[PDB]
Order: C-alpha cells, then sequence, then structure tokens
C-alpha cells in the first residue's frame, strides 16, 4: 500500500495500466531493445483525495538533456501563454519591481512575452536542451528542479517572487511537498503561486486515460487541492476551467487568508461533491470504461487491417506510449506516426516501437486512417491537414469513444 505524497493517508488503487517505458524516451531504430520499465497505476488517497500513481519514475530518468517536448510546436498554446502573461503583466506584476518565476518553463512559450515586457524573471528547466532554446530568446533561465533548497537559493539572491506559475508541470512533480515549500520560501507575502494541469474533471468525463502516464503523477481537482493548499499553509483562492490539453483546471493559490476566494471556487467544489467525482466508486467506473475503450479500439485496428485499409498515427504525444503499451499497438497495426518535433523524428515510440516520421511525409498519397493521438490538438491539426480528409482519408478518435471521423 502506497503513502500519499500530500498527506501521507493511504492510497487506495482504482486502475491498473500495466508495464509502462518511459513515455518520452524516443530510440533510433538500431538501439538495443531494453528500456526502463516500472509499474503505472492510479489510485486515489483516503483522507486528502488526491488522485495519484502508486509508482514513481526517478525525475532524472524523465527530465535531462535530451527531454523532447517542446512546448512551442502548438500554435493554440503558444497564443493560450502569451495571454496568460500578458493577464499577469496587466495584473499581479504591476509593481516597481516586479519578479515572477516559472516552474517548468521549456523552451519559453510563456516567459518570452515577460521578457519582452522588460520584467525581472526566471525559468526553471531541468532538461537542458529545451533550457537552451528559452536561454535564446533572451529568457534568463536556471537547469535546475524547482524544490525547496533551489527555491531557497532563488530568495536569497533575487528576492521575492510576485508570481510564481507552472503550466503542464506540478503534476509531473511527486515531491510537491518540497515544491510547496520552495512556494512558501519564495512567494512574497501578497504573491499568487498559479498553476494548470490536466483536471480530474475531463479525464472521467472522456474516459481519457492517456492522460496517465510516468510524467503525469498527479491528476488535480479542486478538491484535493483546496485540501494540498490547506495542508502546506496556502488556500485556494481561484479556478478557472481551461480548453488546453483535453480540459484542464487553472488553480490559484494565496497565502492563507490573504485573498478571498471568487465564487468559482465553491461553485467548482459543490460540482465535484455534486457528481462525487473523487468517490472510488466513480473513479473505478472510468477505470471500467477505459478498459472498454481498449477493447474497442484494439478490436477497430485488427478489423481496418483485415479489410486491408491503412492505418497510422498522428502526433507522438507521452500520452500515447500509455495507449500503445496499455493496448499492444505497434507497428503491425499503426504503421507510423507523424510529428512535427524534430528530436522524436527518425525515432521509435516507446515500448511498441512504431516508427516516428515528420508531419511533412503525411503527404498524397495519404493512408486511409490517421490514429489521432495528439486528440487534444485536434483543430489545430485538422486545419493543416484538410488536404488528408477532402482526399477521403479519416482519423480514428478514441476520446471520449473510439469512432471515425
Ligand atoms: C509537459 S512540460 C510543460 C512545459 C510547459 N510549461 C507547457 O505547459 O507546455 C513539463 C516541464 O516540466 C519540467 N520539469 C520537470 N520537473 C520540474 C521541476 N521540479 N521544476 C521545473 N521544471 C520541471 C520538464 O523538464 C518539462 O519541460
Ligand atoms: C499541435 C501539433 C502537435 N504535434 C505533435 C507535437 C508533439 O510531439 C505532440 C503533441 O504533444 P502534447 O499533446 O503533449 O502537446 O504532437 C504535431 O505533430 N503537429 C501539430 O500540429
Ligand atoms: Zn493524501
Amino acid at each position: 500500500p502506497t503513502a500519499c505524497r500530500v498527506c501521507g493517508g493511504g492510497v487506495q488503487e482504482f486502475l491498473d495500466l500495466g508495464r509502462q517505458p518511459l513515455s518520452d524516451r524516443f530510440r533510433k531504430p538500431d538501439e538495443l531493445d531494453d528500456e526502463f520499465t516500472y509499474r503505472l497505476a492510479v489510485g486515489r488517497c483516503d483522507s486528502c483525495e488526491m488522485v495519484q500513481l502508486t509508482e514513481e519514475v526517478p525525475r532524472d530518468l524523465m527530465f535531462h538533456e535530451v527531454y523532447p517536448y517542446h512546448s512551442s510546436g502548438s500554435s493554440v498554446m503558444r497564443e493560450h501563454f502569451a495571454m496568460l502573461a500578458r493577464d499577469f503583466l496587466a495584473t499581479e506584476l504591476t509593481g516597481p519591481d516586479p519578479f515572477i518565476v516559472e516552474i517548468g518553463c521549456n523552451d519559453g512559450i510563456m516567459l518570452r512575452t515577460i521578457q519582452e515586457a522588460g520584467v525581472r524573471h526566471l525559468g526553471f528547466e531541468p532538461s537542458s536542451g529545451v533550457a537552451a532554446k528559452a536561454r535564446e530568446k533572451g529568457i534568463r533561465v536556471r537547469t535546475d528542479f524547482f524544490e525547496k533548497a533551489t527555491a531557497d537559493d532563488v530568495r536569497r539572491t533575487e528576492g521575492p517572487a510576485n508570481v510564481i506559475y507552472a503550466a503542464n508541470t506540478l503534476c509531473h512533480i511527486p515531491y510537491v511537498q518540497s515544491v510547496l515549500e520552495g512556494v512558501d520560501a519564495l512567494l512574497a507575502p501578497d504573491g499568487v503561486f498559479v498553476f494548470e494541469d490536466p483536471y480530474l474533471g475531463d479525464i472521467v468525463a472522456k474516459t481519457s486515460f492517456d492522460q496517465i502516464y510516468d510524467e503525469h503523477f498527479f491528476l488535480f481537482s479542486a478538491t484535493s487541492v483546496q485540501g494540498m493548499a490547506q495542508r502546506c499553509g496556502f488556500e485556494l483562492v481561484d479556478v478557472q476551467r481551461l480548453p488546453v490539453h483535453g480540459g484542464e483546471v487553472r488553480y490559484t493559490l494565496a497565502r492563507q487568508g490573504s485573498r478571498t476566494p471568487s465564487a468559482a471556487v465553491a461553485q467548482l467544489l459543490a460540482a465535484e461533491r455534486e457528481q462525487e467525482l473523487s468517490d472510488m466508486a466513480t473513479l473505478r467506473a472510468f477505470a471500467g470504461n477505459v478498459v472498454k475503450i481498449r477493447d474497442e479500439l484494439t478490436a477497430l485496428l485488427h478489423r481496418l487491417r483485415a479489410e486491408g485499409r491503412s492505418v497510422v498515427g498522428y502526433g507522438a504525444t507521452a500520452k500515447s506510449a500509455t495507449v500503445t503499451n496499455f493496448c499492444g499497438i505497434g507497428p503491425d497495426l499503426v504503421h507510423s506516426v507523424y510529428d512535427t518535433t524534430p528530436d522524436k523524428q527518425n525515432r521509435l515510440t516507446p515500448g511498441a516501437h512504431i516508427p516516428v516520421r515528420p508531419a511533412s511525409a503525411f503527404s498524397d498519397p495519404y493512408p486511409d486512417y490517421a490514429l489521432l493521438f495528439a486528440w487534444n490538438h485536434a483543430e489545430e491539426i485538422m486545419a493543416k491537414e484538410q488536404e488528408f480528409h477532402q482526399a477521403g482519408g479519416r482519423w480514428i478518435l478514441y476520446v471520449p469513444e473510439v469512432h471515425i471521423r
């Protein structure tokens, strides 16, 4: 039985996705077929209701020099984060000498807008290759994990931060207590710690189990985040639901009693409690639907092969590692996955070993079907690939249900 990373309570498992590889390791075709594996399973803490994995992968195995995810590969997410930055610049960073720290700045997608406004900032990005992309934009970055000690070091030399922001990063961090202690050390007394990550409500609603993989340790909800804040000295004071990444919530934490929570916080809490979001029965129902999706997706893929129709995938997401390894999908059923990230191209997907090719290679003559792993980017992708669909090529989706369109 595993101890909750937030409160030490007991965590009860509800979903076992089996042996999985690291999601963001893309091997050259000639490399030895040996990968690190671990058991991917998800549970819910009994005391604070935090939904979390039952095995941690060590951080250095995931985040390192060759971490391959480039945030700026999505035009939607570029606009999303530039607007968030402008919003901070108009609200929380209007002082005489403001400072914003970003945990997980990646290639600089959000901090470039802060740097272009002349505002003092620091990104923490432990994956040095993408850190260097951000530095080439003029962004100040430390190639370090944010945790208590490194936060202590920044408070000592740089002073208090008015905003600490994390997007798609806090959920990646099992040592959230250490992060919160760092935020306590580093945040101004009237500052905010704002983070946005995939939302448990949307994952349950859409059965989007591919949001569960090595790098997604936590599936936050307003209920669990409220408890986490409270148990660590802070207070959930705003929440905002966002469409990006399959559905997220952006949570705003402040020092306790310093600000009054928006009505939105109580409203979302009440909705989660009404829909019994975090009840073990709800979470096990989700687990049953995950199995139903596996069985229908494999049945379809095998039917398509028996009917002589060609199938590829689109988007070498980290998420897809869960789909192809839980479902047992490899190159005999999906022959290639198309992806815009150079560091992923001419490599093989983890565990399943499907070849990855540049997106520019998805062109006439098109395959009959494309399994859309980057389903959270559907609109942006389909807008760039109208020729495929006009030629009669169709998308296979597995969220919220297996269907073709
Ligand atoms: C999925 S990416 C998100 C990047 C970007 N914020 C976005 O939303 O697209 C998660 C990032 O978190 C970084 N990361 C992991 N652990 C971290 C930590 N303790 N502190 C800061 N960044 C961390 C990773 O290296 C990776 O670049
Ligand atoms: C938005 C977009 C993403 N991709 C790829 C880039 C990333 O490897 C993956 C998306 O990953 P993400 O869903 O974690 O952001 O899909 C494309 O190939 N084309 C696109 O238009
Ligand atoms: Zn707990």
